[PDB]
């Protein structure tokens, strides 16, 4: 059964791979193979319509899914369309993670990369506050240079800016010893307190968070995983219509890197 | 699938733009972003100011997105493992 | 700690907006502005660290930062 669940979601999942692999990114919609085309794209279309967290992605994705291909029945302004495409794979395959979120050798990775997540987003409302402080500070202090016209353009740019590189310490130096840069005095320390808040403090303690829950579903693990397995069953269990059990069932069976010992209570 | 889907998702939006060209450039372009440089912030931005690259609301989006998905939780729970 | 940032705060503000009531260079009025953003909003984090939802995740980094100053005298 599980599988055919899949299936329905896997012959949507594989068309959208052949059609933005096949071609083409650019083409209102452009020049042979055009049966492996129309093959996939009404297939696609027929395979939107089925169904209709995880249920506003099932609205997005059907959404977008549809405008993806209208085309062929409407004259329709084709970048457009091409662009709601993107948004259409992307959100296709994310939500698909929480297909696979079931299973044994995923079952447990997704529901801990869930829960981070979730515990991520606390932490970005508060430097939502912060990270766009110092977008501002960047913005007033050298936007004489080029990209930090605009505040978007400058919280952005900060925020690229927490992952790592600074990065573009080639947007100080050439300014300094060019002495465009107004504001060498104070600049560089900005720059270092900046360094004292983001790139090591900030991201080693969203690291600190990251680790002590991750520890600690992992200290139960065994748990959640089993716990998944059965619940799906008895959630199949109480659907599916009674005269279709034993069978199947065996009630019995021939006989012809688990659970881990360490965790006891 | 994830660093897969993300591949495709930069392959569309930005492929008028080389390195972009053809899905398996992109893919393994996108890979390597995984580690930490972005990096290549030198490729957004000058498109956008020559205005050659489309779709610039969205494509904003999309990095801020990405970010928010690989560079930092991602990386931050595979070091949890 | 908060009071000193208190004072800080207030002072660069009014460095920022006084022009309106005299001749002032107007490069250093609008330099020590960015000042007067940034500590203005960090600050304000520290209101934030009271309520339920971040009211943790405050404390935490304060906490680790002061952590981190040990290690930046002997860093540096």
């Amino acid at each position: 059964a599980h599988m055919m669940n899949l299936g329905s979601y896997c012959l949507g999942l594989i068309p959208m791979t052949i059609l933005v692999v096949n071609i083409k990114p650019g083409m209102a919609f452009n020049t042979t193979n055009s049966y492996l085309i129309k093959t996939c794209m009404i297939l696609v279309f027929l395979s939107s319509i089925f169904g209709y967290i995880s249920n506003v992605l099932e609205w997005i994705i059907y959404t977008t899914g549809i405008i993806f291909v209208l085309p062929l029945f409407v004259e329709i302004p084709a970048h457009l369309q091409w662009q709601c495409g993107a948004i259409a794979v992307y959100f296709y395959w994310m939500n698909f993670l929480l297909y696979l979120q079931r299973f044994e050798n995923c079952g447990i990775f997704i529901v801990m990369l869930e829960v981070i997540l979730k515990t991520l987003l606390r932490s970005t409302v508060v430097f939502i506050f912060l990270l766009l402080a110092f977008g501002l500070s960047f913005y007033i202090l050298l936007n004489l240079q080029d990209p930090f016209s605009s505040p978007l353009l400058s919280i952005i740019q900060t925020f690229s800016m927490m992952l790592g590189d600074i990065n573009y310490r080639e947007s100080f130096l050439e300014p300094y010893l060019r002495n465009e840069l107004a504001h060498p005095v104070l600049s560089f320390a900005q720059l270092v307190s900046f360094t004292i808040f983001v790139p090591i403090v900030l991201m080693n303690l969203l690291i600190g968070l990251a680790v002590g829950d991750i520890a600690d579903v992992q200290k139960h693990a065994s748990l959640k995983r089993i716990a998944m397995q059965v619940e799906l069953h008895t959630s199949l269990e109480k659907k599916l219509p009674l005269w279709f059990l034993r069978k199947v069932d065996q009630k019995s069976t021939i006989v012809y890197q688990e659970i881990p010992n360490a965790d006891k209570s």
